């Protein structure tokens, strides 16, 4: 079913040169590349004999770089492995173009192989050439230099002898796109200058500078401070892009009041584009709640103050003053948000919309993989990659988790200062969360409106205890700071 | 097992025009569109070439809009993809007279394509297509336009080159069906402009206006009246067009009677279309007791009175008052009935017949997917399927659930508070839902018919605690307010 | 539903030779393999007989090389069993074609065998048959020299007879292989020796006089001495390479800050290659913390200092001060990181970069293989595989973890000495792991920068207790050592 090895006097066969490569005719020679004219169309031709010279397999391609394979074709295909009987170090490209290129700088004097099969098969053709390949004391992987190529690369060196894997560092996409440039000179530089790194994949460079430049200067630094009570900015210095806060309380005490101060304050005063997921109420409600909050009133307690400002359009009014800086963007569904159905849009909104800060209120709403037991495992992996996204945008994420019922003495709601374990979920919350806000107050006491604020982690500071106090004013709704 | 690719010259092909479908035959020819005769066998071939020009498959339809497929008919089948070398804006269109379509009028020069599967294997087909979509600026998905068309714009959106992605909205079925009728305007217009976005539903209100302005507008407007006793309605405001109201007390202790009323009180004086869904009590015996209801009568504690009004022909004289509205609608399964064989008729009230309340009695038959360990999950998930359900169509969703037995002293018939800790504990339904109604009754004390009502919950406002008294009138079988504070 | 045996005069039978296998006629005819024709194949046999003669079973293949079975073909299926009544020395080979090889040098004379099934059912044909090959006093296992081949010849000590099973090396992939290329020479050799045999072989020791001498004395233990404080060093004599040591606290309250002194001082002072895995820090943030690390200073909390290095490059000016060695080398993902394969990148380290210290800052990242309930059992298995690497590759790996919040008294942050039962996971980690470093201190007290250090392990001196005192100075935040005593 397999094509057939083209014979070279029996296809206008010509060793040519590569002019749009850089490859000389002598070198196309030695390798076994030739060029076939069948059809009238120019087909190239790469020759994969054996331990004797006989032709095994070919590897065709032609003008619009489409590939057709004869022969025997087998898991072990190397080509020019039938021109090196060992030595000192053989340098093992990923096409063969970019086998005759390192050939042509080292004037075809030095073991140069390619892979059979692309950079798919690198992991299965290193395999299966794995006797062959430890007859050298080093062993260069010159790959593409892109995503596919630096998987190829790790795919490779895992079931390569280790301790011989090298790897070529490209200004370009290949061997061959360094030649036709300027840059013979880093590509000498493995067997000429060069010889150490190798591990990719792990990102390290050292000299990566331009991320750590790039961090400093365009980060917001503090991107910004925690309104309603200073104290809480004594401890923590406000959020970070890339963290991750943590606000949580007893049910009904504030922690959707205050983290929408927090909303409302930054994408007004501070100007910040703010990503807002309720997945708890309709988005004309959290903006209902916005709306009302903006002019320090209680429009939603108020079917009077609804009314008012409908029968005048004094929506326009204040609407325009707070949302018509384009700075906030909500979530609507309600109908079940999966986790990789909500990433994926808490992603667009950090990316398409450019939003700066985003909010997820109540974290208990998993939703996702229903079969698993325990929701314990849920909420790790959803934190372990809300974690992710947040850090590796550089996003500022506030979410808002819930507490345990200890039912253990009095809780919450009458008093109990909260600690790490009172938190809902497995203890991943206690490690990813680099910041933790919670608010304690007595609904059963003397000062109702009386919270206290308590930090209880800041990987950032490592300063933990009681930042200060807020009053929940009935009258605009708002956090104000407290005295004490 | 395919068939044989299809010779233009060998199968009497011809490059004609489509005029039933508004195509001439300049379209045709540049896409690769013909027509087969050989013995009057009239199909429709499309020519699925590669980047050479050289023919990879055909889809052949005919007549009866019958298909078969000749060749490799691989994942990444696109219509018109050896046209096109890259660009500036690129037109995914469904079928292939939909690519003929914009093909037309744009004279066959600007990048379109169809999809090789139709729009079942839209997001494999464009997943397959990511590499040679990405040489476009912008894709436009001017897929059909209905409800499996817009699945297919959703499921494509997700694996499409994000922020390039664009969908076209036509007045008509398709792009062809708009072409052949009037509307070659808005087809044009939604070629290089659109822009979406395909998001959830973000906002895309400009930014926030558009749905708050005319939800505030016309905001509950379904925030409804508490009946029975006021001081429910002073802590919670009642219900909102998208909340979930939790009514639970002890085992039968008024749980049925209390949200019974309240469907009734809502259904006659204030004309709201409610639903019910009573899964413990077939639908004639919730009818006998709101029949009763409404005339203050025990309609069921009493062999008489059933035998009266039959016999004097008074219970047609109640039964037109009640229902004559047309507003009380029931659903009769009690064969366990399925979580997705409830919440889809549960939408049914809602959407087809139009209903402002829906009344689910009673959260513990769930079964659904036997074979999983604890009930516990079931619970949950219909809760958080039950409460989505509710702000997405926005209707009143009032619900019905039942206690643990604490054991741990005296259990709730004979007094005992119930708190939020003491139901479930760990209860996804004291997080779904916004606002949650408890009763106490001490059955075995001096007043049994006294009941307590106490507001464990309440995302509306917040204030809780307890709100009144009421009092079983064993006469009428209300709740009439009481006067009473211990 | 198996096949009739082939009737060799009933099928064309013929003995000939194999001109591409290097057999000749004179072979093929004392080994019983021959060939069948009809319809234009040639189809090749191997008659499998029983101790009298009558053919048993048969394994036929042809062209392609593809395979047919007819008779009985019973687990101890041995090609060329019938051939030998005991001996000496039997070669037992892989293929029948292997099998053809060893003994047509030898002129057919001496034992040898081949396996009924290839070498997947190796382990159970020898098993099969330990009464026929032990009447031998060696066994010549020459299978394939390959991956799957040397598998075959592994699981032999497990099941063949102990002390007579023989492994041939050969210079091409079988035995045949090596007949058409030159090398008969080496098949010839190594059926009359090796002798090894064959798995984990660390003995008789002896042999490993040289790497023993090279690894004390080009490792004097690999790098040691700690920083911050003496007295860790003056009970732990410093990390071994090899070794595991564990850091932990009260998770928030130090442990990164300690164990980022060891990696800049180690990547500093004492120029090692410090290879970091940071899980829940990006490598520009670690970096910050490195480089004003370095500068006695707190580069992270100053929005002052950040913006001063930036605009009069005093940046650059440090950054070249402490990574112009090529010291420092880090991971960045923070994806969900896995095992597979992730740990294939931390040993894919060490060999390629030269690591003599590896930093794992975190070791609760679990999310793997999920499904599989409760991570207690992942912390064991990562530890061990951990523990392996470390020591099999000769690098120091240094990793932090976390404490279970115990909730019974005053915890961790409010002073409590940690044993080794706080220490998180089902305790493998307090088995595998050598040196256990814990840090203590209190942040809601009079000295909240004093910090007790105490050694909870150490295998390499056995000299447990507290080591010393440190105070964080919030200006330099570095752990200097200081003069206290409780």
């Amino acid at each position: 079913m397999t094509y057939n090895v083209w014979n070279f006097g029996e296809s206008n066969g010509r060793y040519s040169a590569l002019t749009a490569r850089g490859i000389s005719k002598e070198t196309c020679q030695k390798a076994g590349y030739w060029i076939a004219k069948v059809d009238g169309v120019m087909y190239q031709v790469a020759d994969y004999r054996d331990q004797n010279g006989n032709i095994v397999s070919q590897k065709v391609r032609d003008k619009d770089k489409n590939f057709k394979t004869t022969g025997s074709h087998k898991s072990d295909a190397l080509f020019g492995k039938h021109l090196w009987n060992g030595g000192k170090k053989i340098v093992v490209t990923e096409g063969e173009i970019d086998m005759l290129t390192v050939m042509e700088l080292q004037d075809c004097k030095y073991p140069v192989v390619s892979l059979g099969h692309g950079a798919s098969a690198a992991k299965k053709t290193c395999a299966a050439n794995y006797e062959y390949f430890d007859q050298f004391e080093q062993i260069i992987l010159m790959f593409d230099m892109d995503e596919a190529g630096r998987k190829a690369v790790e795919e490779a060196a895992q079931v390569l002898p280790a301790g011989k894997v090298r790897v070529a560092v490209l200004p370009c996409k290949d061997a061959n796109e360094c030649h036709l440039n300027g840059h013979d000179r880093e590509i000498m530089e493995q067997v000429w200058n060069a010889g150490p790194w190798i591990p990719d994949g792990v990102v390290s460079a050292l000299s990566l500078r331009e991320r750590i430049r790039e961090h400093l200067s365009s980060e917001e630094s503090v991107g910004l401070l925690f309104s309603g009570c200073t104290g809480i900015n004594d401890k923590t210095l406000g959020a970070r892009g890339g963290e991750v806060i943590m606000v949580t309380s007893g049910s009904g005490m504030g922690k959707s009041t205050f983290v929408r101060q927090q909303a409302l304050q930054w994408g007004t005063a501070m100007g910040k584009k703010v990503g807002l997921a309720m997945l708890e109420e309709s988005v004309e409600e959290t903006a209902e709640d916005l709306i009302g909050l903006h002019n320090r009133v209680r429009l939603r307690q108020s079917d009077s103050l609804k009314r008012e400002i409908i029968e005048n359009g004094k929506f326009d009014q204040w609407f325009d003053e707070l949302f018509g800086n384009d700075t906030f963007h909500l979530y609507d569904s309600f109908a079940e948000a999966e986790t990789d159905r909500l990433l994926a849009k808490l992603a667009y909104m950090r990316s398409g919309l450019g939003c700066d800060v985003i909010i997820l209120d109540h974290i208990s709403i998993v939703v996702s993989a229903s079969g698993e037991s325990d929701e314990r495992k849920m909420i790790d992996n959803l934190m372990t990659k809300l974690k992710g996204f947040a850090k590796s945008t550089g996003v500022v994420l506030v979410v808002i988790c819930h507490l345990k019922n200890p039912d253990k003495g009095k809780a919450h709601e009458e008093g109990r200062p909260v600690s790490i374990t009172d938190l809902r979920g497995s203890g991943a919350l206690r490690q990813l969360s680099d910041t933790i806000i919670a608010l304690e107050r007595n609904q059963q006491g003397d000062m109702p409106n009386l919270v206290l604020v308590r930090i209880l982690k800041c990987r950032f500071t490592g300063d933990t205890g009681i930042a200060g106090y807020m009053e929940y004013n009935k009258e605009t709704g708002w956090l104000e700071p407290s005295s004490y």
